[PDB]
């Protein structure tokens, strides 16, 4: 459960956590371990930066 601890407060997106984590934890756009206190929350922040892709991200 994400939605749970979705924060839109602090997230960008205040349409759904889905959004949110498609865009962070989605393999593009704007992944990483910031996304995890961002939009969530651990231990979704484990989450985020773990459906953030590994190297397949806009990664160096």
């Amino acid at each position: 459960d994400i939605e749970d601890f979705y924060t839109s407060e602090t997230c960008p997106y205040k349409n759904d956590s889905q959004l949110a984590w498609d865009t962070c934890s989605g393999g593009t756009g704007n992944c990483g371990t910031v996304c995890c206190g961002q939009c969530f929350s651990f231990p979704v922040s484990q989450s985020c930066a773990g459906m953030a892709d590994s190297n397949d991200c806009p990664n160096a």
